């Protein structure tokens, strides 16, 4: 067929190429005679090996341009740019579509590094990140203690450049890093430790104690929490007894040679940086009984009613009971008879008879002590 002008069949395609690696910008054209190919970087002639065999750019018989390496530095940049191939034969000129030849880049320092988080168990946890500068744009991923982290958990959600934990479990604690990845490689960010702190609480709390005079007293107290909580005893109404207290290694409070006045309430206090827990117990000093009111010997006329007063005060409130001098039968606060004992301790004999004559013993007792006193009854006409 009679000679024809050039017609570009294949055009050069845009290309992003890794730091120092060969590149190929394809360009095929038809025409008779075979059209000579020339490359132009923004209109300027590209000096190839088919111009000077010292240039790192090679023009192929297939009309394609091969780059043996990519030149990108702080002083020179002759490979990066916009290219067009031109097919020229006996009569005619063909110009192709343009193509880009950009160097792939990925910097070191991050646009935003993940920061540490100190939360309580259950509180949500968020982590912010932005990858280091890079073209094409780097893709964000996360790692927990070397191993890669997944969105798989219902709570864990990775969106854009954020990490969200809806509720924290102790198991989420650890060292976290943000990974930026494009074609150049990977960049692992700065370590952002996440700590799951527990508020203070009591494993074993104090028990209310009743202890008599001169005996020692013990109040047990064990606490938990992360970080390990400091444990310190209080005295709600004053201070601890100088030279009479001792805080053991187990955290238990001991008051030696107890004397009334110690009688009150003591508090165990557990405290850490995330919270504070308190627990109370009372100490009961037990004083032996003493007679407020003692019965007095009295004469009652036949058939009338007599009351013998007996009132006592001790710690705890001491119980009271009567008994006739020779008898075994003990009289308490209610079968019924003419004899009765009031709640406060008084004995009342109703419709008296000559048989009722004699001493009536009053007896008070509590865990600490016991006291006795009597009074005579004289039945007359
Ligand atoms: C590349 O071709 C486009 C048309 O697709 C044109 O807009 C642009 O100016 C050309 N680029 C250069 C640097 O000449």
């Amino acid at each position: 067929q009679e000679d024809f002008p050039p017609r570009i069949v294949e055009h050069p395609s845009d290309l992003i190429v890794s730091k120092g690696e060969p590149a190929t910008l394809n360009c095929k054209a038809e025409g008779r005679p075979t059209p000579t190919i020339e490359w132009y970087k923004g209109g300027e002639r590209v000096e190839t090996d088919k111009d000077d065999p010292r240039s790192h750019r090679m023009l192929l018989p297939s009309g394609s341009l091969f780059f043996l390496r990519i030149v990108h530095g702080r002083k020179s940049r002759p490979d990066e740019g916009v290219y067009v191939c031109v097919a020229r034969n006996y009569l005619g000129e063909a110009v192709s579509h343009n193509a880009s030849l950009e160097v792939a880049i990925l910097r070191d320092d991050f646009r935003q590094n993940p920061s540490d988080v100190m939360v309580a168990v259950g509180e949500p946890a968020v982590m912010e990140c932005q990858p280091p500068r890079g073209h094409p744009e780097p893709t964000i991923s996360w790692k927990k203690d070397g191993s890669p982290l997944d969105d798989k958990d219902e709570r864990i959600t990775i969106r854009g450049g954020k990490l969200m934990i809806t509720y924290t479990r102790k198991s989420d604690a650890g060292k976290y890093v943000c990974v930026g990845t494009n074609m150049v490689g990977e960049r692992e960010s700065e370590v952002a430790e996440l700590t799951v702190l527990e508020r203070p609480s009591f494993v074993k709390r104090p028990s209310n104690l009743a202890v008599t005079v001169d005996d020692s007293a013990e109040f047990k107290c064990e606490a938990r929490g992360d970080p390990v909580p400091t444990v310190r005893w209080r005295k709600d109404d004053g201070e601890l007894p100088k030279s009479r207290y001792e805080i053991r290694d187990d955290h238990t409070l001991k008051i030696r040679k107890v004397t009334a006045g110690d009688m009150g309430s003591y508090t165990c206090v557990a405290e850490n940086m995330v919270g504070k827990a308190e627990a109370s117990a009372t100490l009961t000093v037990q004083e032996p009984p003493h007679f407020v009111v003692k019965p007095r010997d009295q004469v009652v006329a036949l058939g009338r009613t007599v009351t013998f007063q007996c009132e006592a005060t001790g710690n705890p409130q001491p119980a009271i009971f009567w008994r006739r001098e020779g008898s075994q039968n003990l009289l308490f606060s209610y079968s019924s008879s003419r004899f009765s004992v009031s709640q406060t301790g008084d004995l009342t004999i109703t419709n008296v008879q000559r048989s009722d004559v004699g001493y009536y013993i009053c007896q008070t007792l509590n865990v600490a002590g016991s006291i006795i006193t009597k009074a005579y009854l004289e039945v007359t006409g």
